[PDB]
């Protein structure tokens, strides 16, 4: 059978590049499929130290936000990581399997400096595992994401390839879901993807931004001295980002809009894509702002939704531990 | 050192290879002392551990069920103690990952069993995490092992009091129960602990072998050729770990042993030592023999143990989770 599977980490307020990169395609995809999950990843958020009411309360916001973004709990299931304890399992089973040079060569703990390379804790260098084991847990075979975790969808390939090979087959080997905007860059550096964790306020375009504020990080955007518009990504950077974008909220192409912009210049165009964002967001930051004054349904649509999750979970895991030798 | 309130006793012995004589000299020996003296012991069959090294299914399951029979013809009652199968909870590698989100790359990479195997894998790499999180989830105050582990016990008390720290005091910070025997040393190379994985089978008496397999190991055992016998590890290696081992399953002293072996030659008193190991294991064996006919009851204790030691889990996990704020 098809099965969905996708996570985001709690952590932090959900942003374009999230919302591009991914959480549009899970909309789309809870019609497409019969059976999806996404999955609120609390785990995953502690790699990186938390304060615990922070924590608490970013997991309420997510839930919000998915919502209002569109995720329906009785076509998807909603939950939320921690609550299914065969997951960190499962990872462990995994982590057997996986040597240590293969997740120290990742891009994402390669690239660090010598010096946080010694300061990341073990669950960082080790999420890709537990993320291996969140997507076959639920034998999934299709899961969105964006660009930057391609590589660990390589792993987690490679992960049920190797149990297979053992056990015999057992899980689907996932395919990866991409799309255009697979990575929206940071206004502030266009070199970087936008991120949650990412400190300046004015790279990341947020779902709870006010206009105001929208339109604001796009007048500070970066570009580059040319005033034509036009899409180039390897000549410009920050302009080729901002277009597609804006062919992305308005269901154009890149060639429209670049058409369209004849005679305006960059610094124009660029209130013109915020103003095309603020209207993406602005249905979605209104349902929120409805959802956050309700905690009560916020905490039972989890619960369900994390309840649903444990019985799919549970029949695998058994399953899992008869093969291995547990039982 | 140790001065929280409840007393609790927690050990965990891999299900794989043969019992041998260090492990009951250095461990289970004293398990099944300890179980008259704390009121709450937890003795866990560490399955998960044992799959850092590839396993076949067949033969762990098998090993599971063997290992049970040791441990109850040892003397451990499963009414005075909870002896359980560490997999069946699976709230071991839950506290396992919050835990290894605590700790850096480096402080793993320079504990001396993971040097010691890789001259490997992460679960390899971890298990002194997950070692942690199987003492702490039950809030132990006492950990016997034998030396090999200390360094893994100072790992488990710094994180313990990293946890703490961060969320107030929640976890007794445990200490280490190291009897004599802390370290036999293996018959053939006396510069190394006996183990379960030595390759050697001389090197090794276990609990299974024969009286003429026993006398032959001690017959092999390497020493010196000063006639005269002596306690004396630093100078006289191999001679020293025969006298204690002698000492040790007497209930004699090493004192005593070598005053009562003068005028015996070394060739002779090793002998010696194996005719008292073997009357030693003799009833241990006999009733492992009579056990290993039931596997229904083998299986039975364990699910029983499981199930407690569950509850008891599922208590104190969901404290930790309302801590770090996952709930
Ligand atoms: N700039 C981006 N463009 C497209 N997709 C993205 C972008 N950033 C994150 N994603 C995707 O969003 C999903 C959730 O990732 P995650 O929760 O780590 O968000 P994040 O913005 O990277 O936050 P953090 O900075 O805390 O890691 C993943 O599939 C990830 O690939
Ligand atoms: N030679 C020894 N002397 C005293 N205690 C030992 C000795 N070897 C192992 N132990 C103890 O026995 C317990 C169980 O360890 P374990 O099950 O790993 O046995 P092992 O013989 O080391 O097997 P392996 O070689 O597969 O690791 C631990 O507390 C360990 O410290
Ligand atoms: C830091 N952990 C992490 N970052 C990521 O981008 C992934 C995401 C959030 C993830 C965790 N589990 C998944 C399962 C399917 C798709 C994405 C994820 O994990
Ligand atoms: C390979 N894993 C491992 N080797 C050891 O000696 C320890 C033992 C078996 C162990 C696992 N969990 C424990 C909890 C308390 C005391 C010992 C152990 O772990
Ligand atoms: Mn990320
Ligand atoms: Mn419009
Ligand atoms: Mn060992
Ligand atoms: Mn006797």
């Amino acid at each position: 059978k098809k099965r969905v599977f996708s996570g985001i980490q709690p952590t932090g307020i959900l942003h374009l590049g999230n919302y591009l990169g991914a959480i549009e395609s899970w909309v789309r995809l809870q019609d497409e499929y019969d059976s999806v999950l996404y999955s609120i990843v609390d785990l995953h958020s502690i790699t990186v130290p938390q304060d615990p009411a922070v924590l608490r309360q970013s997991i309420l916001d997510m839930t919000a936000v998915l919502l209002a973004c569109g995720i329906n709990p009785e076509k998807s299931i909603l939950f939320q990581q921690s609550q299914v304890s065969e997951h960190t399992q499962l990872s462990w089973i995994l982590s057997c399997m996986v040597r240590l040079p293969r997740l120290q060569h990742l891009h994402q703990w390669k690239a660090k400096t010598t010096k946080q390379k010694h300061d990341g804790t073990v669950g960082l260098l080790t999420y890709p595992v537990l993320q291996a084991a969140d997507i076959l847990l639920y034998k999934s075979t299709h899961v969105p994401v964006g660009e930057d975790q391609v590589q660990h969808m390589e792993l987690v390939q490679d992960l049920a390839q190797g149990f297979n090979k053992k056990y015999g087959e057992f899980f689907p080997v996932p395919e990866s879901i991409l799309t255009s905007m697979k990575k929206v860059k940071s206004l502030r550096d266009p070199s970087a993807k936008m991120s949650k964790s990412d400190p300046d306020k004015l790279a990341t375009v947020r779902i709870t931004d006010s206009p105001e504020e929208i339109v604001q990080k796009f007048r500070k955007a970066v570009t580059d001295f040319t005033s034509e518009v036009t899409y180039d990504p390897a000549g410009r950077a920050g302009v080729s980002n901002i277009v597609a974008v804006h062919a992305a909220v308005t269901g154009l192409s890149v060639e429209e809009v670049v058409r369209r912009s004849a005679g305006m210049n960059t610094a124009r165009y660029k209130l013109a894509v915020a103003d095309a964002v603020i209207e993406k967001f602005a249905p979605i930051k209104r349902e929120i702002e409805k959802l956050k004054l309700d905690k009560d349904h916020l905490e039972k649509v989890l619960q369900i939704g994390s309840a649903k999750a444990k019985e799919l979970a549970y029949t695998v895991c058994q399953e899992v531990k008869k093969l291995v030798g547990f039982l």
